[PDB]
């Protein structure tokens, strides 16, 4: 139904947008930003805290938690710490994190507890969860079922048990975390006074998602260094091929040990998005793609305008005024609009050159532009043809790499 409580960071202050007038107490070691409305970071200190002073309800919020430290994996796996709690006389509810698990716990007046959790892999080459914003929704009823939804989709649902106390305070704070460097990002925290159904959860997800985002789920920005990720070919990156003035694919390198495995992200061409015509890139903007790690001089992505082929290799070159090439691009989000993917179009202007992708040429796979990606092969084509879907990866503190 209607939010009992909703945290928003409006104009320098954390408030309750609920209209229920919750009063907020904020420690001195909390970091805020005004992205969306907005975001806060809990560090591992007693001074990094927020208190909201206020059998069927729902909890919804998005969370961003940092990648494990390769050399501190047993701490990551074994240390469960509370992040959000509503407890009184040892009874109530808490949200906790234990490594790659997010955990919901109900505790009765006798200290008898039962938990439900969501676990994501820490062995996949590419993760939709590690260090990335993702939405969680927990519902609970009197039947009684507890459900965990992740990114709008039901992931778990279990029963069931004495009485569970209700508290006037909700504490946002790391409890029992043993890594002094730990932090957690939270946004869009909401409480509902009823059990939201599967349809209600999906819709609130789509709503809480026109904004172009980066790989981590934050707004995409101009003048920011980004590595490039391809949704259709996730296990390669784009590398400058000196002999040809092109981008060729290369296999991502990886790291693995006994407990974990991942492919490296900070590889290949490093791009900067420039305004062609604030610093947030919006759907449909006209942009250039600069590349700043090929040499001392700036390079840029060019489209061969006088090609009659279906697909053409993109020309990665020093800045020039050669009219046989064109550098004005448009970043778009044609579909899968809740994801962090985007497409790159070039048009000039009654003439469409296609979308950026990866194509087979005389053979190897090259960073290219192709009309193939605009073909309306079938109504579901966009679910099958993923090579024109890209994400931009900035270096982020929650994801560190060797070398």
């Amino acid at each position: 139904s209607n939010a009992i409580l909703s945290l928003s960071y409006r104009g320098g202050r954390l408030i309750d947008s609920s209209g229920y007038g919750a009063t907020m107490n904020v420690g001195s070691d909390v970091i805020f930003n005004d992205i969306g409305n907005g975001q806060f970071k809990l560090n591992n200190s007693e001074n990094s805290n927020i208190t909201a002073h206020q059998d069927n309800f729902s909890i919804n919020f998005w969370v961003r938690t940092p990648k494990y430290n390769n050399n501190d994996i047993q701490t990551y796996l074994q240390n469960e710490y509370t992040i959000i709690s509503c407890i009184k006389n040892d009874s109530g509810w808490k949200v906790s994190i234990k490594g790659n698990r997010i955990i919901w716990t109900l505790i009765d007046v006798n200290a008898k507890s039962k938990s439900i959790f969501f676990e994501y892999s820490i062995k996949d080459n590419i993760s939709d969860y590690i260090n990335k914003w993702f939405s969680i929704t927990i519902t609970n009823d009197r039947l009684g079922n507890a459900n965990i939804y992740i990114n709008g989709s039901l992931k778990k649902s279990e029963k069931i048990l004495d009485r569970i106390n209700s508290s006037n305070d909700i504490d946002f704070k790391l409890i029992n975390c043993t890594d002094t460097t730990k932090f957690v990002w939270i946004k869009d925290f909401n409480i509902f006074g009823r059990e939201l159904n599967a349809t209600e959860v999906e819709e609130r997800y789509k709503i809480q998602s026109n904004t172009l985002k980066d790989f981590w789920g934050n707004p995409l920005r101009y003048d920011t260094q980004y590595y490039l990720f391809n949704q259709g070919m996730q296990n390669i990156y784009i590398k400058y091929f000196s002999k040809a003035s092109m981008g060729e694919t290369a296999p991502r390198t990886n790291f693995n040990n006994a407990a974990i495995n991942y492919q490296n992200l900070y590889l290949g061409l490093r791009f900067i998005i420039k305004k062609a015509s604030d610093n947030i890139v919006r759907e449909g903007d006209y942009i250039y793609l600069n590349i700043d790690n090929i040499s001392d001089e700036s390079y840029r992505v060019y489209v061969l305008v006088n090609s009659k082929e279906i697909q053409t290799q993109l020309f990665l070159a020093p800045i020039n005024d050669d009219p046989t090439f064109y550098d004005v691009l448009q970043i778009k989000k044609y579909y899968e609009k809740t994801t962090y993917n985007c497409q790159i179009l070039c048009e000039k202007d009654t003439k469409t050159f296609g979308l950026f992708g990866i194509g087979k040429f005389v053979y190897d796979n090259y960073f290219c532009i192709s009309q193939w990606y605009l073909r309306r092969i079938s109504e579901n084509i966009n679910k099958l043809r993923l090579g024109c879907n890209w994400q931009f990866i900035p270096v982020d503190e929650g994801w560190t790499e060797l070398q």
